[PDB]
């Protein structure tokens, strides 16, 4: 899907360590001929759940259950706790 966004395009404007954990999903999606927006939800769920250890909200983990394969969806969904939790 070529000139589509990838999900590196779409935290352009995303705290540090939201770039960070998706430029590696994508980089490791793209070497290992894994799907590229799965692992980076994948990465991005995670490094939430990392900066929360520092228990998940419920509403976090359903949004990820509810957006496992689209990278955008689950970005949108959760880019107010992203906010609040990476101020």
């Amino acid at each position: 899907l070529n000139s589509a966004p990838t999900p590196r395009d779409v935290v352009a404007n995303a705290p540090a360590p939201v770039q960070a954990a998706v430029a590696g999903a994508q980089e490791y999606a793209a070497q290992a001929g894994l799907n590229t927006e799965e692992l980076a939800v994948d990465a991005l769920y995670n490094a939430i759940k990392v900066r929360l250890a520092g228990g998940i909200p419920p509403q976090i983990e359903a949004f990820y259950q509810a957006n496992r394969t689209n990278f955008n969806g689950f970005y949108m969904a959760n880019r107010g706790a992203i906010d609040f939790i990476f101020s």
